[PDB]
C-alpha cells in the first residue's frame, strides 16, 4: 500500500514533499517536480513563508491536467501565535488563500504551547526571553472545528504532542473533531515505538519528519548524532541496491507511518519516492529499531520550562 487510512476513512500518502527550509524561490519547481514524480502528499506551513510558491506550483500541475485535487493530499499548520479564535481564522484564510485552494486535507496545530499575537513568530521581551500566549492548544482546537464544519478542511490534527496532551485533546468537553494524524520527528536515533503504539490505538495516524535528520537545520552541531551517516543503514542500502535515504524513508512506510522528507533537489526528490519497490526484512527492522536513542533535533527548545512543553515526558 502506499497510503495509511485516517479515522475518516480518508487515504493519506506515506510519502510526501516537506517543504520547511525550502527558499521561496526554489520551492515551485521541488513542487512541480514532486507531482511530476507521482507525488501527491504536500506538507506546507504559514511560518515556512513560502505557501504562495507551493500553491503556484499546485494550480499550474492542474491546469496542466497533471494532476486532479482529489487526489492531493494538502496539509498546512496554524503557528502558534494564532490561538486565538478570530486570528485563527485570519491566519488560516492567509495559508489557504496563499495555496489557491478551495480547502486543506489537514490543518494541523503546529506546536502544544501558545505564543503571544504580535508581528513576529517567535515574541521575545527585552532580555530576548520568548513570551507565551493566554491560549492553549485546546483554545485553538475549538477555532479549527468550525473549519470542518465548514467544509474548508476535511480534518485536523496535531504536531509534537505527546500522548497525554492528545489525551488531554480527546478528552475535551464538547470535543467535535478527534485529532487524525500526530506529525512529529522520526528517525532510527528518535524511534518513537510507543508513541506510535499510542497514536495508531487512538484512531491517529503518524506522521514522521526529519527522516534524514534534516541536515540543513541551522543549529546544527559536530557533536550531534548524523541519522545519515548511520552505519548499519549503509549495509542495508547496499544489500536492497537502494540509497541511504531510501532506507531511512522506507523504515516508516514499513511501519505504516506516513514520512515527508524536504529536498529542494531534483534528483533527491526523485529518489525519495522510490521506496514502494523493496521491502526491509525484520532483522533489518529490528536492526534500525536497536538505533533508538531518545535523540531530538527539532523543537522549540527555549520554551522548556513554560506549560505544556511536550518534550519533558517520556512519550
Ligand atoms: N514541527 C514540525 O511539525 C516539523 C518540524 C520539522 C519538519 N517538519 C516538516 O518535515 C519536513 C522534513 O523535515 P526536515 O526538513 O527537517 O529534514 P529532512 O527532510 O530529514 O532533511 C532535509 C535535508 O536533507 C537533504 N536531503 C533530502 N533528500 C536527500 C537525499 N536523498 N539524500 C541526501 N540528502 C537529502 C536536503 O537537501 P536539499 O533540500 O538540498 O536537497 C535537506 O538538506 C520539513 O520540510 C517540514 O515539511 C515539520
Amino acid at each position: 500500500t502506499t497510503f495509511v487510512k485516517l479515522r475518516t476513512k480518508a487515504k493519506m500518502p506515506l510519502v510526501g514533499l516537506g517543504t520547511w527550509k525550502s527558499p521561496p524561490g526554489q520551492v515551485k519547481e521541488a513542487v512541480k517536480a514532486a507531482i511530476d514524480a507521482g507525488y501527491r502528499h504536500f506538507d506546507c506551513a504559514y511560518v515556512y513563508q513560502n505557501e504562495s510558491e507551493v500553491g503556484e506550483a499546485i494550480q499550474e500541475k492542474i491546469k496542466e491536467k497533471a494532476v486532479r485535487r482529489e487526489d492531493l493530499f494538502i496539509v498546512s499548520k496554524l503557528w502558534s501565535t494564532f490561538f486565538e479564535k478570530s486570528l485563527m481564522k485570519e491566519a488560516f484564510q492567509k495559508t489557504l488563500s496563499d495555496l489557491k485552494l478551495d480547502y486543506l486535507d489537514l490543518y494541523l496545530i503546529h506546536w502544544p504551547q501558545g505564543l503571544q499575537a504580535g508581528k513576529e513568530f517567535l515574541p521575545k521581551d527585552s532580555q530576548g526571553k520568548v513570551l507565551m500566549s493566554k491560549s492553549t492548544f485546546l483554545d485553538a482546537w475549538e477555532g479549527m472545528e468550525e473549519l470542518v464544519d465548514q467544509g474548508l478542511v476535511k480534518a485536523l490534527g496535531v504536531s509534537n504532542f505527546n500522548h497525554f496532551q492528545i489525551e488531554r485533546l480527546l478528552n475535551k468537553p464538547g470535543l467535535k473533531h478527534k485529532p487524525v494524524t500526530n506529525q512529529v520527528e522520526c528517525h532510527p536515533y528518535l524511534t518513537q515505538e510507543k508513541l506510535i503504539q499510542y497514536c495508531h490505538s487512538k484512531g491517529i495516524a503518524v506522521i514522521a519528519y526529519s527522516p534524514l535528520g534534516s541536515p540543513d537545520r541551522p543549529y546544527a552541531k559536530p557533536e550531534d548524532p548524523v541519522v545519515l551517516e548511520i552505519p548499519k543503514i549503509k549495509e542495508i542500502a547496499a544489500k536492497h541496491k537502494k540509497t541511504i535515504a531510501q532506507v531511512l524513508i522506507r523504515f516508516h512506510v514499513q511501519r505504516n507511518v506516513a514520512v515527508i522528507p524536504k529536498s529542494v533537489t531534483l534528483s533527491r526528490i526523485k529518489e525519495n519516492i522510490q521506496v514502494f519497490d523493496f521491502q526491509l526484512s525484520e532483522e533489518d527492522m529490528a536492526a534500525i529499531l536497536s538505533l533508538n536513542r531518545n535523540w531530538r533535533a527539532c523543537g522549540l527548545f527555549v520554551t522548556s520550562d513554560e506549560e505544556d512543553f511536550p518534550f519533558h515526558e517520556e512519550y
